[PDB]
Formats: structure tokens, sequence, C-alpha cells
DNA sequence: AGGACCC
DNA sequence: GGGGTCCT
DNA sequence: AGGACCC
DNA sequence: GGGGTCCT
């Protein structure tokens, strides 16, 4: 095809941003978002005062006694604002992929190439970068790949400027030749900045990481599997025998993560579009012995229907999740034709409790609607 | 919507038909199709001489010593002829669903309704059935549902007449208001006949069955589960407490098979279209201790590529199946980007053997290509 | 239905 | 924690 | 990846 | 047996 321009948009302390927009009084006072017993995220007034992400409410409070907390267990508003962002990006180029509520990849390739056609011979000398260039590296205006990347940073800026002007949201962007590198670079300067990774700087970025667990793709379990063999650095992953790598994780995994260590990722950006599933979870511990473990289900069921109801699309499969002591457990089933057409509570409750029994004769109850049509 | 006209086409002794077209000399001499140690299917010259489907080659031979056998382990030609049938049906109405190589449901609803508009007031008195009416039941020319069903049998005949005139194939048809009833009725008069089930005759058909295992939907395992509770007849299934039914099979299953016993099925006819997977199996026993259990894999791999190659679409997942002694086992994985683009043997062989090892440190080896794009 | 990844 | 993805 | 159904 | 489907 062959070379691509990918932007990774990533919002600053998203939920905190949403909270500060809601109550202006909270802005420039140090703000944590409290989920249950966890300060899940917090603003830079609290961040730069010692607080880290997922810090104990009591720990985070004995570090910063002035810390103000909002409860962010209902995710509704963050979800709503989450799509307002994607929709905005979809407007620059239709192919946008979400990573959770606060990140988006956008594939700028066909868009960059267009800009480069407005562009005469003389005004091609005057293409300038927007924001940071990774590792402070010299642009070469005759390197065709440097050029279409700078255009990427120009678009990324136009995206951020517009997120702010339209939704009032500040964020970070990384422009690179693939999703992996776009992601790694986007976070080099933050909170409200952007960076572009020129190709000659790829190893520099990849080796700046201190553990493989820092490569998006390698996670808690895969990391500790590699570790157990003596594979600690990115270079250890690079240099390791492809053969030993296979005989512990799959050839599926082994082929893919070795590439990732070279900064090599040719996975496409996927149009996310509407969501595949709507789900919700209440948490507790211990409790539910078992029933009203029901009443918790009813709660979730009413909440869900609302969201499922505004969508327009219909869910053909319900799911019940539990977990237990002391990985969870799920039973699903199709949703009957008559009760799909969309007092809808009473049959749905019957469905999930039968599912429930089929469980148990717990620390989590969660309902999920999926298989949308 | 609400009521439908569905035809179930079902070919007579398909493979035998294909063989007799290939060697005319075999016609009206008693013909079995030999897969391995099984006479898998046979013509009506052999059928009406005692031979049953899946009868031992030696059993089938000591019943009929004159029995002539062709080997039907390579399924290529039957598959080719299989789609020539579907393609033909797709021409009457685009929504055709295959059940294996020899059956097709076609949804005649929108097609019937059209015919009924050419049709004035006076020539509506003269609508006649084509072939058998199930249980010899009186047509009532004023029953709107009798009428659009007769049109169904007219179309079904036009389908059969055309299968024969174009592909030289004889078959059976059943017209009914759903797939279940279409299927059950199609086989009432055979080999080369058709039948239409008028709605007032539905229970009569459903109760003509002697075991639940005869309802398409209920199979070896579900049948023996119902049996174990004392549920032997269709009526036993009809009358059984919905509650006891759930606590042994799933509410998923329980809700659906109770309907089936009432002759109630509202599952749509699905456009099959192109195939989801290409696979192949060699069989043996015992043997492969383990390797050349490889060489068997290479064989299948060459055969597969051919079929996969003619398609145009590309397979993104390979699969290896084994089974063992004395349900099988599978490992799959994606197929690498570079080797997808489509010496292609050598990497593919490497893939499946790694998969193979991941097995074993058997009576079947099978490769499968799927996830087509 | 369970198990990897992202946030 | 409260959520989503896709692959087996 | 295993397990139901159809042929 | 030599094949296909979809749901968990
Ligand atoms: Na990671
Ligand atoms: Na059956």
């Amino acid at each position: 095809a062959s070379s691509r321009v990918i932007v990774h948009v990533d919002l600053d302390c998203f939920y905190a941003q949403v909270e500060m927009i809601s109550n202006p009084e909270l802005k420039d006072k140090p703000l944590g978002v409290q989920q249950k017993y966890l300060v899940v995220t917090c603003n830079y007034e609290a961040r730069k005062l010692g607080v880290k992400k997922l810090m104990n409410v009591r720990d985070a409070k004995e570090k910063c006694p002035q810390l103000v907390l909002v409860n962010g267990e209902d995710l509704t508003r963050y979800r709503e604002m989450s799509y307002k962002v994607t929709e905005l990006l979809e407007e620059f180029s239709p192919v946008v992929e979400r990573l959770g509520f606060d990140e988006n990849f956008v594939d700028l390739t066909e868009m960059v190439e267009k800009r480069l056609q407005q562009l005469q011979s003389d005004e091609l000398s005057a293409v300038t970068v927007s924001g940071h260039v990774y590792n402070n590296q010299s642009i070469n205006l005759l390197d065709v790949l440097h050029i279409r990347l700078l255009v990427g940073s120009q678009i990324a800026a136009e995206m951020r400027e517009a997120m702010y002007n339209q939704l009032g949201l500040t964020g970070c962007a990384g422009v690179a030749s693939n999703k992996l590198l776009a992601k790694l670079v986007s976070g080099v300067f933050k909170p409200n900045q952007q960076t572009v990774l020129l190709p000659e700087s790829c190893q520099h970025l990849i080796h700046s990481l201190n553990h493989i667990k820092e490569i998006p793709g390698i996670g808690y379990k895969t990391a500790k599997c590699l570790e157990a063999l003596g594979i600690n650095s990115v270079r250890d992953l690079q240099t390791f025998s492809p053969k030993i790598l296979e005989k512990e994780l799959g050839i599926s995994v082994a082929q893919r993560i070795q590439k990732l260590s070279f900064g090599e990722d040719n996975s496409p950006v996927i149009l996310s579009g509407p969501p595949q599933s709507f789900s919700e979870e209440d948490s507790f511990k211990k409790c539910s012995s078992e029933v009203e473990a029901k009443n918790k289900i009813e709660e979730l069921l009413a909440s869900l229907l609302n969201r499922v109801c505004q969508d327009g699309r219909k869910p053909h499969t319900v799911r019940l999740i539990i977990r237990r002591y002391s990985g969870r457990e799920s039973r699903q089933c199709p949703i009957p034709s008559h009760v799909i057409q969309k007092d809808v509570m009473t049959p749905m409750v019957d469905i999930l409790m039968k599912l429930f029994r089929n469980m148990v004769n717990l620390t989590l109850l969660s309902v999920c609607f999926c298989n949308l049509k």
C-alpha cells in the first residue's frame, strides 16, 4: 500500500475532566474520581501533589488531606462524552477505533495524501511540524515519509483544537506509522501536548521502555510468562529465539509480540462504530448469599434497558456474570422473540434467575446485553 | 408479518445420483457409495433390495451380492453439484439455506404473494395443488392460507422440474409454514414426489413421529436426556412441565424444543451464500504414531489450497483437528499476513506442525481453513 | 463459557 | 473499579 | 477450544 | 464416513 499515518488521541484524566466541566468549582482544586474504595483517576492539581491512578481513598487522603472526591461509579455521563469525542474524530476521517472511553486511533493515511495535492511544488518547502518531534530529531523536508507525518501532526492539532473548542476537552496526540508507535509516542509529552515519531527514531522509543509489560499487547499474564524465562527488557524480547517464545505462549502470540518489540505492528485501525454490548456491574464483598442477590439484578436490568432502549438496535442475547469468594463466571442465552419486541422486566428477570440458579445452588453481579441486530 | 411459505428441497440418494450420471452403466444396477468401510448411501435398486444407509460394506454385500460400489471419499464432485442445485434455487428466490450437500430450504413468501397479484378474481377459483397434500386433506379455496400454500407447491414443482431438466437431478419437496414442518413433510412421499402440509394437519404430522430424535433439532444427546426422564413420545415432550425441561438442558434448549414438539418453529431461512470454511479429513485406525502423521497433513493441505484458491476469498485462520484412541481435539491460529497473499505450502506446514506438537507429545487428521474475508 | 488485551 | 474488544 | 445440530 | 452450521 504501503506506509500509513496513524494518530492516537488520548484524553487527559478523562473522568476528572468531565467532573470539572460539571462543577467549575472543582477546577484548580485537587480532584479525585472515587469508584468504590479506589481513587480511580484524578486531575493534575492532585496528580502533581503525589496522588497516583488507582490509589487507596485513604492512602490518597493521607497524602493529600485537601483532596476532594466525586463518585464515578455510574459511568453514564463519561460514556456520553466519550462518544461525542469519537463522533468528532469520525468527522475528520470515518475510520476511528476506540480504546476504552478515553482513547481513539484514527487512520490519517488517505487524508494526509489529499492535503499533499492542494499543495503545489513551492509551498511543499514550507511544511512545518505541529508540536513535539520525538527525540528532538531533524526533519528532512525531502524525506517523503517525514513530510506526510508532519501533515499528520497538523491534522492531530486540528483535532485537539477542535475537541477543546467544541467539547471543551484537552488531550494528547501521537502521530506514527502504526498503532503501536502512535500509542507509545502520544504519551511522551503530557498533559496537553503532542508528538510525532519520525521513522529513524523508532528504536529509540521502543528501547526507552523499561518493561515489556509497557508494550500495548503484552499484559499481566504474558509479561510474567516472559519474565519466568529471563526475558525482562524489550531487547530481551527482540533477541530471544523465536522457538523458545512459541513453546510457551502460542505461535499466535509469539509471532505477534516479537514484532511489537521491534516496533512492528501492521494491525489496521478498525471502525468501531456502535457498541457490540451494553453491560453493567455492581460490586461488593462479601455479600450476596443469595437472594436479594436478585434485587441487585433488577437494578442493573432497569439501567440497562434504558441504554439499550435509546440505541434503536435490539439485543438478541442476555448474559449474567458472577464472581465468588471467600476470573469469574457467566451464563448466557438467547432472548425470546416475543420479549425482544421491546413488563419486559418480568420475563427478563425470570430469564436471569434461571441462569442464576444454574450457577450457584459473591463479590460481583453483572448483566450484559449483546448480539445486537 | 406474519405467515410464511417455505419449501424444503431434498435430493434422492444424492451421491448415488451423481455417480449414476457419471457412469450411465451403473443406473438400474444396484449402487452403493463406499466411504471407507461404510456403504454411506445407495440407489433405490439397492435400497428396495434390503440395503440401508450407513450399512457395513460386508453386511450390505451379504444382503445383496450383486451390489456394485463406487468410492465416495473424495467429495469434490458432490460439492460441485451441490452448489449447482443451490444456485438454481437462488434463481427462484435469493434466500436459500443449505442443510449439508443435499438439502435446501427456500422461503417462498414474497414470491407466492407476487403470483397472487397476476391473478385476477376469476382465475383464483382455479388454483390447484401440485402433488400430494399431507394426510389427504380437503383444500378450501376460500382459506387464504390454503391458497398461498398451493402456490408453494406449484413453485416447488417448477423447482424440481427445473432441477431435472437443467442438472438431471430428481428430488423431493415439502411446502409448509415453517422449516420444521417443511422438513418433516418433504419426506412423506419419496423418491421423486412432493407434499404440501395444510395447517389443520400439523398435529397429525407431528404425532406421526415415533421418537423425539425424529424432530430436526433434537439429536443423539438431547434425545437420550429426555428419555432418561421418561420422555419418549412427541406428546410426552408437549405435555411435560416446562420447569423439568429447563433443569436438564438449558432454558435455551428447553424453550425451543418444546415448541418444536408443537410443530412451532419461527426460525428464519438464512441466506447461506458462500461457505464459512473449507476443511478435509483423512481417517484411519489405529495408526499415526507420529510422523508421518505429517505427510497426511501435506496431502490435505494441497487439496485444500486448490479449493481455497478457486474461491477468490482468503482464509485468515487455519485449524488442525485430531482424534485419538485406544469428540476430538483442535488447535487453530491466525494465518500470517505475508503468507496469506496467496512455497505457500512450506510455511503452512510449519504452522500446523507446531499446532500438532502443541497437541500430542490417532484415528483422524483434519485441516480447516476458515474466517474468510 | 473462559481467557487474553485495552482503558 | 466499570467498564469495552476479540480469539479460542 | 469444545460441544450441540444437520446431512 | 466427510463433510457443513452456530452457540458457548
Ligand atoms: Na501492556
Ligand atoms: Na433429530
